[PDB]
C-alpha cells in the first residue's frame, strides 16, 4: 500500500520518539536513532514505522527521510561514522567553535564523507553536511574490528550510564526505561534484542536462580514481576543486568546499582521480593530469532 | 489539604525529571524540571504531585525528588550553587574525568558548591551524593549571575547553540524541547522563567500587531501561531518561535531549526506563515509582570 518512493526511511534526528498513535498526545512506546534504517508501514500526516527490532510506532513526518528501496540500500551500504560517546555535537566546519548542525548520542550513525584535521566529514540522511570529532566517534570498519561483545565489556558500558534519568520508553543515552537501558547498552556493542521486557524474558537460556545465586553469571539479565500460579502465567514488569555478588544495574528513577542482599545499603526490597528468573543471552547473538548484530540484521542489508 | 511538614517541599535530584498529567507512566508528559530545582509538594499517592517555580503542576515518581521540610528547603535554596552552563556533561566520583561518573548533567542544572580541586568544583546533590564537575562546563552562581547578559542578542546566541536538537513533546531541557519548551530552555540558561504553555506565553509582555513588512517586530520578540479570532471564537494558540529579524525565526518542530516568513528564502515555512497571529515583546518586562521573573526574584527560590 505505501508508494514505492516512501516504502523505506532513515531517521535523521539524534533520537526520534515513536508513539502508540500518530499524535503527540499518545504515549511514547520506543525511540530510534540518527541513521537507523526503518520500514515505512503507513502515512496519515505521521508515519507508522518499523525499526530493526521489528517494533512499530508512529513519528511526525519531519523526522525521517522517506526513500525508495534503491536509495535505502545505498544508505545502508555506505561506510558510517559511528558515535561512541554518550553526548556530543556535529559542526558546520572542522572546528568545535563553529556553528553546530545537531546534537548526537552514542549509536548515531552518519555517512562518512572524508576527513579534515581532528574531524570526520559526515552527511545526514536528509542531505545536511557536517564535521564530527574523532574523539567522540569512529569509522564503522575500525569500530567493528575492535568491538568486544563479552559480559565484562557490556557491564563496563552499563556503568558509564549510572545516574542517567529514567524515561518511560527511553531508548538512548538521553534517558532510558528498564528494557531501554539493556537495549541502549547493547546497541553500543552492535547488538539488537527485543524491545519490551516481556519479550527479552523469552530469548536466550532461562536460568532458575539458586537460593545462593551461585548459578547466575555477570551479564545475565534478571527479570521481575508476578510469579506464575496454577491459575495464571507469570507477568514480566521489570528487568536489570546482573553484576555478580547479588548486585544488579537497572533503570528505576535513574540508572543505579541495587542488591538482593539486605547487608548492602543499595538493597532493593521491592524488586528482591519480585525476582522471577535470570536469562543468559550473550552467547546466542545471531543464533536465535530476535537477537542479532547490525551487520546480520536484514533491515541493514539488501534482501 | 496540605502535606505533612517534613514533605511539603522538594528538590529535583536527577538531571531532568518527567512530569506527567497523572501519577502513572502511561499518562502524557506535561513538562520537565531540572536537577537542583526547588518545587512545592502538593500530594503523595505513590507518586508526587509537584509545583515548579513557573506554577505548573504535574506528577513524578517518588524516587526522583528529595522531599524536605521548609527549613531544609530554605537551606538548599540559600546555599551557593554550581550552575551547569554547557548543554551536556557528567559529574565524577573523583576530580578526574576518567573516573566513575555520578550522573549526567544538562544546562540549567544546579548543585550545592562544596569546594574546589584542580579543574573541578566539588558539588553535592539534594539527596546527598557527592561529586566533581569540570570548571569548563559550569560556574559558581555568584560569578555566573554577575556576568549574565539578558538582552535579545545574548538570548538569540544561546538559541543558535540548540539548532538540530530534537523536538520532544513537553521537552523542557537541552536533551529535547517542544515549541514553548525551547523558549523556556533558552531563557533558563539566562536565569529567566516565563509561563510553560505557549497559550500562556502569548499573554505576557507587550502584544505586537505585526506590520505586513515586519518593520515593527524586533529580534528577541516571540511569534505566535494558531487559529485567528473570529466573531464567534477567540483565537487559539498552537505554536511559538523566537524572532531573529529579517523575517526569520527559530522554533522547535521535528527539530530546532530556522524558518522564514519570506517565500524568497530557502527555509520559507508556508504552513506556519499562513497561521502567524501576532508577536510579543517580553524581555523588557522580566520581574515587572506576574509570571515573568529571574530565579533570584522567584519566591520558590527564596524564604517567604
Ligand atoms: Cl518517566
Ligand atoms: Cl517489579
Ligand atoms: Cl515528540
Ligand atoms: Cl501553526
Amino acid at each position: 500500500p505505501m508508494p514505492a518512493d516512501s516504502a523505506y526511511g532513515v531517521v535523521h534526528i539524534s533520537v526520534c520518539n515513536m508513539r502508540d498513535e500518530g499524535k503527540f498526545t499518545s504515549g511514547m512506546s520506543t525511540q530510534a536513532l540518527l541513521g537507523m534504517p526503518v520500514k515505512v508501514l503507513q502515512y496519515t500526516g505521521w508515519y507508522e514505522i518499523q525499526t530493526p527490532d521489528d517494533y512499530t510506532g508512529w513519528v511526525h513526518r519531519m523526522v525521517i527521510t522517506p526513500m525508495s528501496k534503491e536509495k535505502y540500500d545505498e544508505w545502508n551500504r555506505a561506510e558510517k561514522i559511528v558515535v561512541t560517546s554518550h553526548y556530543g555535537f556535529t559542526y558546520e566546519k572542522p572546528d568545535d567553535d563553529s556553528q553546530t548542525v545537531s546534537d548526537v548520542v552514542a549509536g548515531n550513525r552518519l555517512k562518512w564523507e572524508g576527513s579534515k584535521g581532528h574531524f570526520y566529514k559526515v552527511s545526514y540522511p536528509d542531505g545536511r553536511q557536517a564535521y564530527i570529532s574523532r574523539h567522540i566517534s569512529q569509522p564503522e570498519s575500525k569500530w567493528r574490528a575492535s568491538l568486544k561483545q563479552d559480559a565484562e565489556s557490556i557491564i563496563k558500558t552499563a556503568y558509564t550510564m549510572i545516574g542517567i534519568p529514567y524515561l518511560w520508553a527511553g531508548t538512548s543515552s538521553k534517558g532510558v526505561d528498564c528494557s531501554g537501558l539493556v537495549r541502549t547498552v547493547l546497541f553500543m556493542h552492535d547488538i539488537i534484542i527485543p524491545r519490551d521486557a516481556s519479550q527479552q524474558a523469552y530469548v536466550g537460556e532461562r536460568i532458575e536462580i539458586a537460593p545462593d545465586f551461585s548459578n547466575v553469571q555477570r551479564g545475565d539479565l534478571v527479570f521481575f514481576g508476578r510469579k506464575a500460579t496454577a491459575d495464571r502465567k507469570e507477568g514480566i514488569s521489570h528487568v536489570g543486568i546482573y553484576l555478580g555478588n547479588k548486585r544488579f544495574i537497572h533503570a528505576l528513577g535513574d540508572v543505579h546499582i541495587s542488591s538482593f542482599d539486605p547487608e548492602d545499603e543499595c538493597y532493593d526490597e521491592f524488586n528482591t521480593g519480585r525476582l522471577l528468573f535470570a536469562t543468559r543471552f550473550l552467547p546466542y547473538i545471531n543464533k536465535e530469532k530476535g537477537m542479532n548484530t547490525t551487520d546480520h540484521n536484514l533491515y541493514y542489508l539488501h534482501h
